[PDB]
């Protein structure tokens, strides 16, 4: 009801809110935006975030052709995952992006699951292992957040974003581009209960 | 630049765009949306589309908390990829999504890249192999359209979307959920030069 679509929504329902979209841009910006999207893309930023339906890059309200997006569970950058590492290769080599964002978010069930032992099944257990490694690397800290669980999940969330950062900093194309200074990289948290973005201090 | 941001944009410019984004949803919907998001997420759709800066789910004009998203290069579903297969497991088994969408698009360079004889390099060459294997699998058809490559790409991008759809139906959860009729799956194309979506027939 409050959301724009519903599970009962018919195919044409979806296409209607698409017809809107098209209409909305053609009013605020005319045909210029779509003439450029058809010619080519020159995005200034690549977004690496979690697949959560609330933490999408929509939180930056951008026109198409501006943000290169990659989204998976728990916004993890695994060096041994050809999906992410391949995106980085293209974002830097060909498009020459000028800013890379990796964004976790509050209420990331992928984090709350990592703090649990209850096996999940299928690939998720293995896919979430890189965060479990953080849970162990920083328990001496995390154990203190016992009676305050919400703060526990937030801290591990930030650490996961920090880990995903250092992982992307070690990518050859990213490493070669930083030392030259032609790229910036930021870490951020999307607060799901407020819509605001918070930058994360990144250690060296 | 008619775009909202610019490659020279500072960090402060990104926050303002976010602050804006927050203002719109509150103005038009109050604190309601971010109060629901703050509690949890119950999206109705799984979006699996290319990562292109122009083919993002924003072409549905949806609010946060509606679309569980995953995006990679060329919108490919390979049963040997942890990230994607893990998203499919979570979307159907837990979130109990009602409809899934696989969306290629036009001018998808990953398709055009698979239409050249030279290698790309890095980890990208072997990420695109599923597409190249489809170009080979259907050259009887790709043997036409050589008159105009634009039409050829439109067909391969199509075929790629299709293939990704059946591979998705091969997921255990997906196979189980579809047989029970507890879920739908659609295949679409996002025409980048006009912003309209186009449904694609998906055979058996
Ligand atoms: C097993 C697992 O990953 N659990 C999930 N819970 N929430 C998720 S989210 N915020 O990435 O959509 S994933
Ligand atoms: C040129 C190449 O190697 N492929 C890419 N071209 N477009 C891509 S996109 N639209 O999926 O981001 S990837
Ligand atoms: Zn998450
Ligand atoms: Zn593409």
């Amino acid at each position: 009801f409050p959301f724009t679509l519903s599970p009962d929504s018919t195919i044409t329902d979806y296409l209607n809110n698409n017809k809107f979209y098209v209409d909305s841009i053609k009013h605020n910006h005319g045909d210029q935006i779509f003439e450029l999207n058809g010619k080519g893309q020159s995005p200034h930023t690549l977004w690496i975030g979690c697949s959560d339906s609330r933490a999408g890059e929509q939180c930056l309200a951008t026109l198409p052709g501006e943000i290169f997006v990659h989204r998976n569970i728990a916004n993890i950058v695994n060096s041994n995952d050809f999906s992410s590492q391949g995106v980085i290769q293209f974002a830097i080599d060909v498009l020459k992006v000028k800013k890379i964002i990796v964004c976790g978010h509050t209420d990331c069930g992928g984090i709350w699951a990592s703090l649990s032992s209850k096996k999940i099944g299928g690939v998720l257990d293995l896919w979430l292992n890189p965060v479990r490694h953080i849970r162990a690397q920083n328990l001496k800290l995390l154990e203190q957040y016992n009676h305050e669980p919400k703060l526990k999940a937030r801290k591990l969330a930030e650490l996961n974003v920090i880990a995903s950062v250092i992982a992307l900093k070690r990518h050859p194309s990213a490493s070669t581009a930083l030392k030259q200074g032609k790229i910036e990289v930021w870490g951020m948290i999307y607060d799901v209960a407020s819509g605001y973005l918070s930058e994360l201090e990144i250690p060296q």
